[PDB]
């Protein structure tokens, strides 16, 4: 985006600071080469001579401005998007009820408690549970005051600037690249729901290449479907962006916003409008008041599926401003946010399309990092997406995602305090499809001091999960 105002006011809005990530027995074992983000600017491990909250900032370099011609040809491509999208959706995107906003729905996970609520909540020293009832699905005095605020289209509102405490490669904690959390007050993050909940509950229900979404998938049963449809291509692309949530530009992000949530496909009208106070945004990091033009705030609870859309237009885009007579159909994609697999029995060439990219403000990077740019006949089997590669399981014959060996000791190594036994068997889930001795190997610092599920009890567990014709196909 583009930063056009940077000030200081001396109402501080502090941030954490200090990791809760304490290192595991399995950290002494592996030595990995990750660890607990930078948190502080004071971090012994950071490289001397570097500030933590300048970096940050560093992936705003500009709100990159598109001619009158490349708006046309975008909005044509959201348009085209959008048809698609809602022909397989349907067009019942009426508002949903408070009580469905706060509880969920089919297809639509419930608000969180526990979780920061915003500002100026954090200001107030007021809690997610003092404002909202989550078990009533209720809502307090001046949430509904903002509600009907937003109605009336005039909300006021910052972002509070979190820093993401996780573990990272330890050279994204020594060049202090520490990510961050753009934390919209709860009441934006529920009206949002209001206005488009119940189209993320069909979008989620509904992942698929056809919707060129995984967002709502769950990747040990949906590997086996995504898998056996990019098989089916001459050509697969493994295409990472460089910060892609921070460039998408005004026009782009405007335009998806008018293309897609149209009162024409069931929408109420501040679905665009409450989309649109994304664009030009207020952040509340570091020294408080930071104003941005352009790019999406990192975490709002539509952020993924927003994402995700801008990401299926974009290849539309691009590849129309390259080629003549591209279709919908000329390629087929998958994407979860930023992360994007492309598929096609044409020819195209993702290297000159690099520069159509960067007309949306977007750099386009091939996954390897290495050849020299995008090659041809790469397969489904040679991608990684959602950090998981696609290998085909020997004893049935489908998909499953398998996570790097390396990263999954990452994950084993730090853990917050108390919790290392439900995380055991939370990350046995995902290496069970490492293979058994990959698997023993992984779980072995913990032997005789946390329950270890056996491979065979969560191999099976996995087998009935792709279909339970499979796992009575036995016996
Ligand atoms: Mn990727």
């Amino acid at each position: 985006g583009l930063i056009v105002d940077t000030r200081d006011v001396e109402e501080r809005v502090h941030v954490m600071r200090k990791t809760k990530l304490a290192p595991t027995v399995a950290h002494g074992v592996f030595n990995p080469e990750f660890g607990p983000a930078a948190l502080s600017n004071k971090d012994p491990r950071l490289n001397e001579g570097v500030v933590l909250d300048e970096v940050i900032f560093s992936k705003h370099k500009g709100d990159t401005k598109m001619s009158a011609e490349d708006k046309a040809l975008f909005r044509r491509c959201a348009a085209d998007y959008a048809s698609r999208l809602h022909s397989v959706l349907g067009t019942a995107n009426a508002p949903l009820s408070i009580y469905e906003a706060i509880k969920g729905v089919d297809g639509l996970d419930a608000m969180e408690p526990d979780t920061a609520p915003g500002l100026p909540w954090a200001l107030q020293g007021k809690r997610r549970g003092a404002l909202i009832d989550f078990e009533n699905g209720t809502v307090g005095p001046e949430v509904e005051a903002a509600l009907k605020l937003m109605e009336k289209r005039e909300y006021k509102f910052a972002c509070q600037t979190f820093l993401k405490d996780e573990i990272r490669p330890m050279e994204k904690i020594r060049a202090g690249k520490t990510r961050i959390v753009d934390v919209l007050p709860v009441e934006h993050i529920l009206y949002t729901r209001m206005m488009i909940g119940r189209f993320c509950a069909q979008m989620h229900s509904n992942n698929g290449p056809q919707i060129g979404s995984a967002v709502g998938c769950n990747p040990d049963v949906d590997w086996q479907r995504f898998g056996t449809h990019f098989a089916q291509y001459r050509n697969v692309w493994d295409v990472d962006y460089s910060a892609f949530d921070a460039n998408h530009c005004s026009d782009a992000m405007n335009i998806m916003f008018e293309e897609v949530f149209r009162t024409e496909f069931g929408f109420h009208p501040n679905a665009e409008w409450i989309l649109k106070t994304l664009v030009n945004t207020e952040h509340a990091y570091e020294n408080k008041r930071i104003t941005v033009e352009g790019g999406m705030p990192s975490g709002c609870s539509a952020t993924s599926i927003i994402n995700t859309i801008l990401n299926n237009i974009y290849v539309l885009y691009a590849l129309r401003r390259h080629y003549e007579g591209v279709e919908l159909d000329t390629y087929t994609m998958i994407s979860y946010g930023d992360d994007i697999v492309v598929a096609s029995d044409y020819d195209l060439d993702f290297e000159a399309l690099k520069p159509h990219f960067k007309s949306l403000g977007q750099t386009i990077t091939p996954a390897d990092k290495s050849d020299k740019g995008f090659v041809l006949g790469h397969s489904i089997t040679d991608v990684t997406f959602l950090k998981r590669h696609f290998h085909m399981d020997y004893g049935t014959g489908f998909y499953k995602p398998v996570m790097a060996s390396k990263t999954l000791e990452a994950i084993l190594s730090f853990a917050r305090r108390g919790t290392i036994q439900e995380k055991l068997i939370s990350v046995a889930g995902l290496a069970v499809h490492s293979g058994p001795d990959e698997y023993r190997r992984l779980f072995e610092p913990f032997q005789g001091l946390f329950e270890i599920p056996s491979y065979r009890s969560l191999y099976l567990r996995w087998v009935n999960a792709v279909c339970g014709d499979a796992a009575a196909a036995l016996e």
